[PDB]
This record gives C-alpha cells, sequence and structure tokens, in this order.
C-alpha cells in the first residue's frame, strides 16, 4: 500500500515514498503527468527533488524521483544505474509511473537537468516515453562521474581490477547504448536545451545529436543563456513551461 | 496508466493486465489483499491464474500473477526467475502489489501450490510479506523443473554452476531473509506426496537455522488435485479466522 | 601430411588414417565420392569399415569412417557424437571430406546401416550433403545405446547425476534436433530402406518421417526383405548400387 | 572439394578459401610448409594474411590463416578461440594443414606476431607442431584483448570465470602439451616492448615447469613495425639454415 511506503520525510508538503530503493514524491492531478529526476547535489548535501515549485500549484500529476542510495559514503546516486550496472532502477521507476499515472504516455513529460537529464533520457529511451525536455545532459557518463566523485566512480567500477576499465567504458557508453537500441519508429518529442557558456555540455550535446542522427531520429535543440549554473536552469524552466 | 496495461484478454470477467512482461489480474475489494501465483500447466496448456474461482465471489482485493512468458518453445514460466537469473520479475510483482494494494502487508496473503508456492515464497521472503499459505513447494528447483520440462531448464541454464544457482535459488532466499519479521508461513503437503514431504523438510531446515518457525499440516492426496482441494479449504479457514 | 596420419592398420589393401581421433580409409577415384559410416560391432570386436568390397573395384573416390574411440572399456563408438556431446567429430569428418574429395557435394553419397545410417544423417543434415542412402537408422539414439552397451551409455551420460537424465534426453533427441534445424531449402536426396521384419526400426522410421514431414522435406522410403540382419543389408547394398 | 571452397577473393594472386568459417590462403610448393596466423588489424580494418609478401617469391608450401569472423560488430577475431571457448577453430586449421601439407611436420614452421603468435602457439601446442617462430605473444589473453577491443572481449565473455578461462587459455595449452616432443620454439620480442617482455617471462615460467626450453631473442623496436622487421629477418634466417 502506497501509504506504507512513506519514509517520514516531507518536501514542501509532499510526503516522500520509497519502493525497492527508489525515493519519489507523488501528487495526483489531471490532464498531464510531470516526471522529474534529481541531479548531483554538492558533496555532503542530500539529493534534492527537482522543479517541485514549478508544479505544486499546478493541477498536473507530479512524480519526482531521486537517484539511488549507494554508495553509502557518498550517497549522491549512480546515474540511475544499479550497482549490478543494469536497468533494475529504471524498471522500478517505470513501474511506479505506469501504476500511479492517470494519463497516456504521450501526455507524460520527462524533465531534468544535467544528471537528471540523463536519467530522463535513460528512462524515456528504455520504456518509450516520447516527451523528454532536459538541459545539458552528459554524453560520457563515467568521465563526468570522475569529476564529481571519485568515491561514486570507484564504487560503480567494482572491486575486481580485471573488470574496472571494462565497467568504466560500459558506464561511459550507457546512455549512448540506449540511443542505439531505442525504437526508432516512436514519435519522439525530445528537446535538449544547453547554456551557450557551457563548452563541455555543448560538446556532449554534439555527441548525443550524432547518435540520434545515426538512428534517423530528429531532435530539437535550443541554446540558452548561462553556463552550467542557475541562469541556464532559469531559462530551462521557462522553456519547459512554454511546451507543457 | 493501469487501463493502458490491459492485454485485451478477459478471464472470468476479470481484465488481464501486463507490465514488464508480467501478466496479472486485479480486482479491488476491501479488508484483505489476496495474491495467487500460477503453477505449471501441462505441456501444451496455457498458464492459468490460480484460485480465481475461490475469490471472485469474495469482497477481498485480489491479484493473480502468471509466470514469465519465456522460453517461447515451452512458455510455461521460469519459476518467477528472469532469464538473467535475478529478481527482475519478482521486482515487478512487488511493485504491482505495493501500489495497487489497499491494505497493509499484514492483511496481505500470498497463495500458491507447487511452483505457485515457490513463487509466493520467493516474493514473500525477498520483500517481507509475512502471510504465506502454500502447498507442496519445491526446495531444489532445477531438480523439479527437469522432470517437467527439459526445454525450460536448458533455457534457464543458458551449465553446472547455473544448475546449482537455480536449484538453491529459494534456499538462498531463506538464508538471506529477515529473521526478525513476524513470519506467518503455513505450508501444507499431501500425506502421499513423498517427494515434496522431503522437499518440505529441506525448506524447514533452512527456516530452522534462521530461527523461523513455520506451520505445517499434512492433508490428504499426493502431488495431485485431491491435495489442492484440501489446500483450498485450509487457506480459506486460515484467512477467515 | 596425409601419409603421416597412418595408424599402421590396413584393411583389404587400404591403409588406415587417423586425424584428430577420426579413423578413416581413403581411396582416390573419379566421378563420384562414396562415404560410409561404421555400425556397432559385437562387444569386444573392433569397429569395422562398412561396404569396402562394394567399392574397392569401383573407380569412385571412397572414404570410410569409424566412430569415436571412447569409452576405452567398450570402444565401439558414441554415435559420432563427441564426449562433449557436440559436433566436433562430425566437423572433423566434414573437413576430411571437403579436403580429400574431388567431386561436388551433389556427387557425394553418404552410406550406412543402423548406427552408420544415423552417422550419415547427422553429417548430411549438419553440413548439407544431399545424397543420403541408409538402412534402418535409429530415431531415439539413447534408447538404442542402452540396449547395446550400458558402458557406452554411462560414459556418454557423464559422471554428475545432476545432468545424467538431461544428457540422456539430449542424446536421445540429437538426430531429431538435426532434422528440425536443417536447411529445408536444400534439394535433399534421402533414401531410407528398412527390413519389413524389423518392427523396431520400422517404428523409428515413422518417427523420422514425421520430423521430415514437419520440415516440409520429402523422403524416399523403401521396405525391403529381412529384419535387422544380413538379409536386409544384402537388399540394402543392392538398393544403393542401383542409385549410384 | 578444395576448389569449391574458394570465396572469390584473391590476395596478391593467391585465391582465398574458407572451410567451417576458417579463411585461408594456400600455395603448394616444395621442401617446407610455412604457416602464418593473422594478428589484430586496426579497429575498422579488415583482417590481413600476414607475411604473404615474404613467401610469394619462395618455393615453399604456404598457408596463411585469418582469425574468426565474429563478433560482427568488430570482426577482428577471437584469438582463434570459438564463441564456445573451445578448440573448434584450431581443429579446422589443424585439419587443413594436415591434409594440404606435402611435408613432414618437422619441416613445418608456424609463424606469427602478437595475436598471430598466440594462434601459432595454440595450434602448435595442441597438435604437436614443433617449429614455432613467433614475436611478442601475449600470455594473459583477456588482459590484452580489452585494450584492443571492449566489443570482442565482451562477446567472448558471453563474466568473471570466462575472463580467467580466456586469460589463461594459452597457459593451459602449455600445462597440457606434450613434454616429450622435441620442441623448437623461438620467441622474439622488441627491446622496448616492456609489456610483452614480461608476458614472455610468464610464458617461459610455464614452459619451464613443463621442462620445455625455448629460444628467445631481443630485437630492436617495441610492440611496433620496427620489431616486426627484425622478426621477419629472424624467421628467414632460422628457416633457411
Ligand atoms: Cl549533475
Ligand atoms: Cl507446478
Ligand atoms: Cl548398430
Ligand atoms: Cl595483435
Ligand atoms: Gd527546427
Ligand atoms: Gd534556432
Ligand atoms: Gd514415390
Ligand atoms: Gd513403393
Amino acid at each position: 500500500m502506497l501509504s506504507n511506503l512513506k519514509t517520514g520525510n516531507n518536501i514542501l508538503g509532499l510526503p516522500e515514498f520509497e519502493l525497492n530503493g527508489c525515493r519519489f514524491l507523488y501528487k495526483k492531478g489531471i490532464e498531464k503527468t510531470i516526471i522529474t529526476f534529481s541531479a548531483f547535489p554538492p558533496k555532503d548535501i542530500a539529493q534534492k527533488y527537482n522543479y517541485i515549485k514549478d508544479f505544486l500549484s499546478s493541477n498536473y500529476t507530479f512524480l519526482a524521483f531521486l537517484d539511488t542510495k549507494y554508495p553509502e559514503d557518498d550517497a549522491r546516486g549512480t546515474y540511475y544505474i544499479t550497482n549490478e550496472l543494469d536497468n533494475g532502477y529504471l524498471q522500478t521507476i517505470h513501474c511506479i509511473i505506469q501504476l500511479l499515472s492517470n494519463t497516456n504516455q504521450e501526455d507524460t513529460y520527462l524533465l531534468g537537468s544535467s544528471k537528471g537529464g540523463v536519467g530522463a533520457l535513460l528512462l524515456g529511451l528504455t520504456y518509450n516515453y516520447p516527451n523528454i525536455i532536459i538541459n545539458a545532459p552528459q554524453a560520457k557518463l563515467a568521465d563526468y562521474i570522475k569529476t564529481r566523485s571519485k568515491t561514486i566512480l570507484s564504487y560503480m567500477l567494482g572491486t575486481s581490477k580485471r573488470f574496472q576499465d571494462i565497467n568504466y567504458d560500459y558506464i561511459n557508453d550507457f546512455l549512448l547504448s540506449k540511443i542505439k537500441t531505442c525504437d526508432s519508429s516512436l514519435k519522439w518529442n525530445i528537446h535538449i536545451t544547453c547554456g551557450k557558456d557551457d563548452s563541455y555540455h555543448l560538446n556532449e550535446l554534439e555527441i548525443l545529436k550524432n547518435e540520434f542522427n545515426i538512428k534517423a531520429i530528429t531532435i530539437k535543440t535550443k541554446l540558452i543563456s548561462g553556463g552550467h549554473d542557475n541562469e541556464a536552469i532559469a531559462h530551462y524552466r521557462e522553456y519547459f513551461k512554454t511546451i507543457i
């Protein structure tokens, strides 16, 4: 029973639930379903639900997900990838959405910035959510985890040295693999904003656009003000409110 | 959306749903949540939702699950174990129950016979469902599967280490489960079901060293429909008082 | 070098060769290639090359193969199946034929009786030899090995009790599996004789015909005099000389 | 029939054949039989028959083999190991050599560099080819493969036990080989090829406890084409006197 999944935490009036390691907020509404994914917080800061304020006064159904809870010593998530390096966490998110949402999937919108944008893409491309509106995702996920936390990277690489570089490249290509194996016949509605001052994620955006190009999948991209900062976020929020 | 998960099949007036290859019936009631798991049908017979007749005229919330849809050559299920031999299928079942149930887990009852009883044990021990009322479950899964289908076991094998991993898959659940849960496990078995009486003693040994005391009962019949008749009377008696 | 593969044995003037555990005779000729497989000899009798006499005065190319050399305590062969229960022995036979034969495959003819007929079928259906002319093959190979040698069966079943019945049914269906996975688009030229007094192998022939029927593969079958004996063989030899 | 095995490809006037997915060149000569094995080409380059230029103007019998045709994503070969990780491919090579060679095995010479040298060792140690003249072979196969292609290693893995089985696949050949054969194994390695000098010491340790004394020689270069130049001079010197 949903109410028995509560953690005791409360975010802006919304009670937190946890199912099979997946923490989420749920507000039942009408017309549309809005789904958000959390990005990396700073070290020693708890993972935060993204873009609640934009939607708690809305009448839409709202689900906001956090990343995983491991590793314990730097519990800022593993890019929505299980420690078995598979889809078990994305699958849990998918089940929660399909059972708690009261709209069609084409009336479902996936939102997220940076790591959250990758999460939205990973879920949408695995389980055919066509509406993905994100900002500045990474392309090579392991290269980026390395810059944010050596602890999270080391944990995800595993303990055996035989497989560390294997796991590294596997994680590094996890999203790119999702693009290559996704259903090219779906009417994808993917928008990716990026700050014009964000040289890194501008390059990552070219890598992603290239993979979508190879799959004959047209993507909408819009450059916006800012870098990897709150000015880009501010323009991103304005962008996805216009669409939705 | 749940209504978008309908397969178009209807079983006894109950619509069928499917999420992540997991097919289930769902009927919202009150008071209690009853969960059933499918057992092995005969070789060329489709998988059946078990004990639906016992609970269509009841006011309880009811969920009946089928096993997996593979292998295609013999689609009778892989003991609720994925092709990767992990918890992926039990994960989906757990998510379906937790989000569709309108009762507490202590008011939830897992039911099943033979392979259906293993499924109930696999789910309950993994995700702390205390009420498990089953009949004649197997303990060594691969040993039983090969007597029912060489096709399914070989598909699940992908050879030696896989055999032991499947064979002990339920015993490992017992070894791993939460000893401090107030377990309410009832296991019946036919008087004449010698194979599964021994299987029950193998399961009891694992429960025993985990300090889990289960309830058992001999009923008439073998590994047959006579036993299932008395099993059904047993779980109706337990659930209603 | 072929001459360095000799065993020192000599059968009717033909020197025996052995390559990777596979014993064979080879006489180079013209026009056609004749390939024979050995059947079960009696216990404590060496495996025999089949139908040499019919072809040593012929001008055709001739290859005669024996079964495997294991188990050591009853070395009468394992139905041309390796002790890993795979195609490694058939593959060796195929290589020898493709390298020593000087005709096309449709001018190649596979001959054999009983166990040898199964060998011919196993090779022909794995590697697309269309001309197969055999007598009284078995259908359920393990059931038949059980009647001939408990020692060979036990050896092929392996040592671990977990897999004995698995291996039994696997061997029992080895030829039937070959029929189901064979190329149905090949112009098969398969003739199967059987003695009218051979109730057992008449039933096995119905099982085989059924599998060929399911694959939409037409087979020629002819009932001949005798049982599982030298009268059936005698009529079988006459039959395959008429075709070739 | 051999002529029916032609692929239709021609390499430097030599027709290509294929038997059981094994692609080879064959040129009948006299006196000696020279066997070469292909090494890893770059990522998007087709597999090459090695050292064909050294032996087209020679009167020797010549066979050059490629590695396997899988995986399709990166078809540079699986170290002459089948997808089932067994001797199936070396079996076919052995059959081709034994039936097409017109010289004794003591007049047969296996050649190859890097992965090509492993292939020569795998064949020679399995089927008692005494003359092996190679450059800079690897000893831990999986450790090297992953630095050249994550795609090929993962295909070969199908994970942990497979890694060790592949990594030690050549070392097990040494452990299993015939100690009483009059082995004639020459292994060269570039002065500056530190990785493979250490790899050679790992191979030497296995030969050592099998009472097999090999011949080794430092040549100039690293794991590069400078070393291959001196390797080629070395095997021409050995073969001709
Ligand atoms: Cl981030
Ligand atoms: Cl069952
Ligand atoms: Cl026989
Ligand atoms: Cl190489
Ligand atoms: Gd435009
Ligand atoms: Gd513009
Ligand atoms: Gd007619
Ligand atoms: Gd007629």
